[PDB]
């Protein structure tokens, strides 16, 4: 119909890719996955509660941490309800429901359907949760702030309405006909061959190279390549991995040997390949290069149909248990593998053995695969174990291509509350890049969770859209999933989304136009500032949505530019610092929503780092630590371009240093402390400032050491007026982290002595450090996946191994404590050295 075609034009615009275009396909897996996702979409659409979906309470079952209780010395919580311009203050108990609080207000005012919504924000205190278990309430306690709330009507569930949809035993062999590219690289002519790997879980089941031959624009072989593997032994999800070396890896492509209908892949292929840049998730994709013109191809012919205990000794269990207790980057020896396999049944009793156990399977042998499947049919120990998110992520990584091993991981994710999904969501989305097939249990989990909760849905959208606009390697898969999400999120979220896209479409247009106008020369010129104001005026008239939702903070609705406060910014890239009126008349404050828009950097790395930071704060929350990190908002929108939350009342440490003298890399030990007292109206708030600085300094020193990003120049560390240190700009002699003598002086100490605030700082660092170490396995897997889904060509030992050593694996708590305090001292020894070394470097 002529409306299903319009609705699909809507979808294409939101997605930024056309899921009906079939110019870069060679089978129908993408189409098949669209039909396939209709069922789980519709199952979740129909069973979701209209009321709770529209209002999307943001809630948790975790206990209020000890540090937040201590901010309620009375078992009462002060909440403030509003109308017209009236307001009263109801004393309330933490265990009280929102329901119970209304009837202790309606009675307090009178002796009809209303809900308490947060002032300034699309966010609600509704549902059968104690008010202490709402996230907005926990945020207002953390921040020393009054819980402000209006009284008004539930939003019409009807607005969320969804549009009805109108939906043998021979060896395997491949023929390498030849390769063809129109323009030959650059250097001279070096020789070229084709390497054909049979690959499963990044494990090479078997390998065969063609003969070497001259590297011309056109090279032909006409060779069958016989593999050691039989056809009946190919596991589901095995890739034919075709690669080309000269010298030396220059090109790769992949073909799924078995397809989405379980059929062996037959016949002629001309595959357009990806070029290497100058191990990671890009190397794994079943997508072909869509640039059919510049790119290198390979031609092949497949012509090959179906298919679908007794008790241990003692020191061996010790061996088995030692292997099991060992960390996720510990290489399994052939000895070790056979041990796990032979004693698979005993191994199955330990949910932690699972990664190593399933990575001890010979996936290239059908009878053994089958035994593995019989192993898992009896997974009752697995099904009763508490969710261990780290274990689960290991099974969803690049080392497992079996649908059945991967599905028991997904099954375990099911008991994650929405709160926890939010924390892992970006890496679960990235883990879709390790699925052999487009339709997986992991894709369907994300779809369902997205659809069940607007907050999850929102972020799912932007996280998928981030990959769809930048990764040639996975945009088709991510687009099919995004469409499926969009086809059920509701007409009110589609509207909201459509506006958000329109805004960052316009603003990035402006961002790029301004980069051209002042090249590199560091001055911000008056002429180029003068165009920025013109261009923004223009969009505010007859182009820019009256109001859009802040992608990194979907509660907030931004309204109109404050053109006056906007400015092209003083860096080499030319980011737009932008400020917006809030569109909500009931906002308590009058402050602006600030957003930095910038091209030049890969913001996906920034996203990855920030999200680990959040995870890290949650870990510290499980042990009643609060490190006052400031994991600011940040979303990649396109190629080397995206948005960043502006943090209020913040300045760089560099700036604070350059105000006093503003010199050629000179530095002052005392200026940070003087800046703090200046910004604090009372000595009272100043001690609240030195406090936050001690915690926040400690948070970032630990976090940042663990992730290996601690050696930063001053320009990229900031502080709020009220004491919060935070690192910025993670987009890609030495120091383990930045504890400089100006930081040290705030702590009431000077090069090599002690103080109350520095004793505090040390011991907090130790508490926080060894708290991360309790989740060593989870952090190692996030880091690893981060490196594989987030950066260029990284090392499956070397780069990954950094975090093992940094988390000082396999050490008792006293060695660790020691190691980390030794790092606190390397920073003291060195002082200004590295910081000064940068200005030495700009001439170097
Ligand atoms: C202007 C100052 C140096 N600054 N840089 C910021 C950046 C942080 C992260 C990446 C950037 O490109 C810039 C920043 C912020 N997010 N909030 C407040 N102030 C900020």
């Amino acid at each position: 119909s002529e409306e299903s075609q319009a609705f699909q034009r809507q979808l294409t615009a939101l997605i930024g890719y056309d899921v009906t275009d079939v110019s870069n396909v060679h089978d129908d897996e993408l189409e098949f996955t669209r039909r396939g996702l209709v069922t789980p979409r519709m199952a979740e659409v129909a069973s979701r509660d209209p009321k709770l979906y529209a209002m999307h309470p943001w809630v948790t079952s975790k206990p209020l941490p000890e540090y937040l209780w201590k901010k309620i010395a009375n078992n009462c919580i002060f909440i403030v309800i509003h109308r017209s311009t009236t307001s009263q203050t109801i004393k309330v108990s933490p265990d009280d429901t929102p329901g119970a609080i209304l009837q202790s207000f309606f009675t307090k005012m009178a002796k009809q359907d209303f809900v308490l919504r947060v002032c300034g924000r699309d966010e609600y205190l509704v549902g059968e949760t104690p008010i202490k278990n709402f996230q907005w309430v926990r945020h207002c306690l953390k921040n020393g702030e009054e819980i402000h709330v209006v009284l008004d009507t539930p939003p019409d569930p009807a607005l969320d309405e969804v549009r009805k949809e109108e939906w043998c035993d021979r060896k395997f062999r491949v023929k390498i006909r030849g390769i063809d590219i129109p323009v030959l690289p650059r250097n001279t002519d070096l020789t070229v061959f084709v390497e054909a790997n049979i690959q499963h879980g990044q494990q090479v089941l078997c390998q065969r190279r063609t003969s070497p031959k001259p590297f011309t624009e056109e090279v032909l072989w006409n060779v069958w390549l016989e593999f050691s593997i039989k056809i009946k032994d190919l596991p589901k999800g095995a890739l034919l991995n075709l690669q080309i070396y000269c010298g030396r890896l220059l090109y790769y492509v992949n073909l799924l040997l078995i397809d989405h209908r379980f059929l062996l892949r037959r016949g002629e292929y001309v595959l357009h390949m990806w070029q290497i840049s100058g191990f990671n998730a890009d190397k794994l994709t079943s997508a072909t290069n869509p640039d059919k013109e510049n790119s290198m191809s390979i031609s092949i012919l497949l012509d090959n149909h179906p298919i679908a205990r007794a008790e241990m000794p003692n020191q061996l269990r010790k061996q088995l248990e030692a292997i099991i207790a060992t960390d996720p980057l510990n290489p399994l020896t052939a000895e070790d593998k056979e041990l796990l396999w032979h004693f698979r049944y005993e191994s199955l009793k330990h949910p932690k053995a699972y990664p190593k156990l399933f990575s001890s399977v010979k996936w290239g042998q059908q009878e053994i695969v089958a035994k593995t499947y019989q192993l898992l049919a009896r997974r009752e120990v697995w099904d009763q174990s508490a969710l261990d998110v780290g274990l689960t992520m290991q099974l969803l990584d690049c080392n497992f291509s079996d649908e059945n091993v991967r599905a028991i991981a997904v099954q375990k994710l099911e008991s994650l509350e929405d709160d926890d999904v939010l924390h892992y969501l970006l890496q679960l989305v990235q883990a879709v890049k390790f699925e052999p097939y487009h339709d997986s249990a992991l894709a369907r989990f994300l779809l369902k969770r997205g659809l069940r909760n607007k907050r999850i849905g929102h972020f799912l959208f932007w996280f998928l859209r981030s990959e769809i606009a930048q990764s040639r390697h996975y945009q088709q898969r991510f687009a099919v999933i995004l469409e499926a999400y969009l086809r059920g999120c509701g007409t009110a979220m589609l509207h909201d989304f459509t506006q958000q896209v329109q805004v960052i479409e316009m603003l990035q247009k402006v961002t790029l136009d301004i980069k051209s106008l002042s090249a590199e020369k560091y001055d911000v010129s008056s002429q180029v500032i003068s165009q920025l104001k013109q261009k923004l005026e223009n969009l505010q008239n007859s182009q820019l949505p009256e109001s859009f939702r802040v992608p990194y903070d979907p509660g907030l609705k931004a309204g109109a530019l404050a053109i006056e406060k906007c400015k092209v910014m003083a860096s080499k890239k030319k980011p737009l610092w932008l400020e917006f009126k809030c569109a909500d008349p009931t906002a308590l404050s009058n402050e602006t929503i600030g957003i930095i828009f910038k091209h030049g950097d890969d913001l996906r790395q920034d996203m990855l780092i920030l999200q680990i930071l959040r995870i890290m704060e949650s870990i510290w929350e499980t042990e009643s630590l609060d490190l006052c990190l400031l994991p600011y908002g940040c979303i990649s929108t396109g190629d080397k371009i995206g948005m960043i939350e502006i943090v209020k009342d913040a300045t760089t440490i560099a700036k604070i240093q350059q105000s006093t003298v503003g010199n050629t890399g000179a530095f002052k030990d005392e200026v940070l402390n003087h800046w703090l007292k200046e910004k604090s109206p009372t000595e009272e708030k100043f001690q609240a400032a030195v406090e936050r600085f001690v915690y926040s300094c400690a948070g970032y020193c630990v976090a940042t050491f663990v992730l290996g990003i601690g050696d930063r120049h001053n320009d990229n560390i900031m502080i709020t007026e009220t004491g919060n240190l935070f690192h910025i700009d993670f987009g890609h002699e030495r120091v383990p982290f930045v504890l400089t003598p100006d930081f040290l002086f705030v702590m009431g100490t000077s090069g090599k002595k002690t103080s109350p605030h520095f004793q505090k700082f040390q011991d907090i660092c130790v508490k926080a450090y060894l708290a991360l170490r309790h989740h060593t396995n989870l952090l190692i897997i996030l880091f690893s996946m981060m490196l594989m889904t987030g950066m260029p060509q990284l090392t499956s030992k070397e780069d990954i191994e950094y975090i093992r050593d940094a988390l000082t694996v396999g050490k008792n708590e006293e060695d660790a404590k020691k190691y980390f305090l030794d790092q606190i001292e390397v920073c003291r020894d060195k002082g200004w050295t590295v910081q000064f070394n940068w200005f030495l470097h700009l001439v170097l």
